[PDB]
């Protein structure tokens, strides 16, 4: 059983297990190890016909792997992963390649990558999207690390990766050195928060303003998805709106408490954007939208005390349903423009030469945010790899021009009717700000110099200036 | 030469003045600064005063009466760490060290723990009020152990601004370890909000009502007579007056639209994301700062990205009042957000923050000095466990009376292509906060659908998963 296995996996929770099964199905012997043996063993018996190699101790596991050893870690992010890494280090050899496919915070990977390079060991921080089903059938993957070591891992990753239905291209490509992989995966997770919120706002509008029924709302997303929006998330939405309550009358969607899921890791993209000095209103608005929703108890109380308009809709339903559709797409565009500009900045800061156009290609399948318009992002970067912002490319220039009007009315209609659209309003503000040649930042600048002499720059000559306000 | 009663390190704008404040209370004040040149430059001018000029840290530390009371006003982070590292050896059991800068609170929290049982008294304190504040009387936000605090209170009270309504000094005990610096970071957070709300109104007036600086300076004057009466509005019309010192035209037109920022605003937002606190407005103004540094692409994008060039054809004075309401309204949203974060932070760190007091000490020597802070104090006198300020009557009323106007201002400004990030934030927040039901229901449904994440129900307790297949 010594040196038999081509690839190894540590962590036999559903994720690791599924991955090991994925890799096995592509024609490999794969060694599986878990801390709690009864899990490993439990996996072995269910999958004895497969070419999995059962291992009881780290020793057996490391010992079972062909060299250079390719080991994927699918354990709990944080202390656990460092624990696991520390347990393997003695037993490993120079040139062996460790792979962390957990939902890891990028600095963790940047630190680990560097530490282990001193010990000779290669380290590939790799984002694995698509959940348990993807891990088994086809994930989208975002690896980063030593490029030489990755090249030796790439074949497997490429065989197991999800295949884009438009061209069967594997949803995996090298991101860059150290932690570039995990950083791309983060922005991805941020972006997901944006889309989900943007859909939420769309739903909220049709439901509340146009008094639409779930069934009516289903039909709309159904249609919208035939067009340019076309996205798995929209497909999920029309699927969820079909379903009956399993414990009572009506729709499950109307029975699910409006309190959003525990933070969690979704805040990271916004933390990074704050850190790098990058404007990311949309995604950050999405996060707080989640947050504010967890204040349900407070909202109930406020709902009974604070006044809002009690308007009643009289416009044209067909006209508005189409303006919101434009609002949706325009806003979605704003989010990506921001998220792709974040990547561009992080790519300078850390020196990564991030392949922006491929990122979009490898998001086409095996993840949540998969959508037809991702191609337009690739087109854009093909045209100019150095493109500062998605908005400045022929396709998005056009969409924004023909669509901006609708946003505005959607904004006025919602705001007048008192329906909360934090991300829609944000999208249109990012727009008008980005194109504003001059901003009133001049006044802020004056204020800070006035009270604290923080010094400003001038519009007319180069240099640093402090006006004498006293 | 143990002569001096108090000592100030770092003779830039803040440390300089602070040392002059302390001096004006009839003490003799050690002045050290790392760059000798400025220490002598301050001694030489203020000969008349009782300043003890020193050149090495050992001098300065020797030259203080025991127990020594030392207050640092140095640039935050590395700059402050090294300054304190130098100092600790030189000091004696019973001495008092004060970090008066904009230190990121975790630095202080850690420092406090480190320094706790080594017999040196440490205070992390926030100081608001800028140069005039530091000179004449600043807002002070001391945190640390109560015994430490009690030794500096007498002199803090003396140098602190006095509230004009009651003469109560704008300094109080904030809480254990980092409580103080934390409070000041929220001060600066709210500050960025106010400023972006101010700037946006400048824009609206200048760009939709096509108003001149004198016309606008006049508008901010009249506003400061009303309920808006506040330091920031005040310094605005003060700015709008001044003329270029190097050319024709108004100074405020020759400053480049690129906001500098020194961390505190960013830190507030970071803490909000960290605590689960919804802090849209301040975070929107942080990003408003960011996107302003993107001047180059804004210049580029202005020539390619189309937008409304539609003229304003309505009643000017009617729409000016409408903006004033929205400005008042939005300020209230910000402070609500700010205070709720402080609530959450308080219970995270076991601080027991005096919310009412915090409003009280903000009445003066404070950049976010504003008349309507008293109202915040009432609200907390009325119920110290208040969850959000919007629930309090005084504010329930204002929102009810001003919300319709906000909506009109937001509508006009969007249709006129003029960017109002914090204004749009204000009404969104208010509209979310008052909804019994948000579309989080759909979101949750989605999360359970693709990722098995589970969810709560509207009708029964427990966590549930839906067999979506
Ligand atoms: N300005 C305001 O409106 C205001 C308001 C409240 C609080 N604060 C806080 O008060 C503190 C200082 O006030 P400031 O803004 O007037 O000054 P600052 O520019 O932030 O800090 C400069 C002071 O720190 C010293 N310093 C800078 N870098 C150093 C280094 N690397 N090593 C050792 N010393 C160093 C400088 O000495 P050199 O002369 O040698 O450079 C100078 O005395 C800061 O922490 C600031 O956040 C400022
Ligand atoms: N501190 C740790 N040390 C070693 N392995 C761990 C640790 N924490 C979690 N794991 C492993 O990671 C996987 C669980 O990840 P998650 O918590 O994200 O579902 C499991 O295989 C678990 O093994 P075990 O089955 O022995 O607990
Ligand atoms: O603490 C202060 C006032 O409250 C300082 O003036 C501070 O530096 C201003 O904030 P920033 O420079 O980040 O805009």
């Amino acid at each position: 059983h010594m040196a038999q296995a081509n690839f190894g996996v540590v962590g036999m929770a559903v994720m690791g297990k599924n991955l090991a099964l994925n890799v096995e199905s592509r024609g490999y012997t794969v060694a599986i190890y878990n801390r709690t043996t009864s899990k490993t063993e439990e996996v072995f018996k269910e999958h004895q016909d497969k070419n999995l190699v059962f291992t009881k101790t780290l020793e057996e596991f490391v010992g079972s792997l062909e060299k250079p050893r390719r080991i994927m870690l699918m354990v709990q992010a944080g202390a656990a992963t460092d624990a696991t890494i520390k347990s393997l280090l003695p037993l490993l050899d120079i040139g062996d390649i460790l792979i962390d496919g957990g939902n890891t915070h990028f600095p963790d990977t940047m630190r680990r990558n560097a530490e282990l390079a001193d010990s000779g060991i290669n380290f590939i921080g790799t984002g694995v999207s698509g959940g348990e089903k993807g891990a088994l059938l086809g994930p989208s993957m975002m690896p980063g690390g030593q490029k030489e070591a990755y090249d030796l891992v790439a074949p497997i990753f490429e065989q197991i990766a999800a295949k884009a239905p438009q061209d069967g291209k594997p949803c995996v490509a090298y991101m860059g050195a150290n932690g570039a992989g995990h950083y791309v995966k983060m922005v991805h997770n941020g972006i997901e928060y944006g889309d989900m919120q943007l859909i939420a706002e769309s739903y909220d509008l049709l439901k509340r303003i146009l008094g639409l029924s779930n069934a009516e709302i289903q039909a709309i997303f159904e249609e919208w998805n035939e067009g340019e929006l076309d996205s798995y998330l929209i497909e999920i939405t029309k699927e969820v709106l079909k379903r009956k309550d399993d414990e009572g009358e009506g729709y499950i969607v109307d029975k699910i408490l409006d309190k959003a899921g525990n933070k969690g890791t979704g805040k990271w993209t916004s933390e990074s954007a704050l850190d790098l000095g990058v404007p990311l209103p949309l995604i950050t608005e999405s996060v707080f939208a989640r947050y504010i929703s967890t204040y349900k108890d407070e909202r109930v109380k406020a709902s009974k005390v604070l006044s809002g308009p009690a308007l009643d809709f009289s416009g044209d339903k067909k006209e508005v349903i189409e303006k919101i559709r434009k609002a949706l797409y325009f806003s979605k565009i704003m989010s990506y423009a921001q998220g792709f500009a974040q990547l561009r900045k992080a790519s300078e800061e850390f020196d990564w030469d991030l392949p922006y156009g491929t990122i979009a290609q490898i998001w086409r399948a095996g993840c949540i945010i998969r959508a037809e318009f991702l191609q337009n992002i690739t087109d854009a970067f093909d045209k100019d790899s150095e493109l500062e912002n998605l908005l400045l490319d022929d396709y998005f220039v056009d969409i924004t021009k023909r669509y901006q009007e609708a946003v505005r009315d959607v904004v006025s209609l919602a705001v007048q009717a008192g329906t909360p659209i934090p991300t829609f309003t944000s999208a249109i503000s990012y727009y008008d700000s980005y194109r504003s040649e001059n901003l009133p930042a001049n006044l802020i600048q004056a204020q800070r110099d006035y009270f604290g002499a923080h010094t400003y720059e001038r519009t007319d000559k180069a240099g640093i200036f402090h006006y004498d306000w006293y």
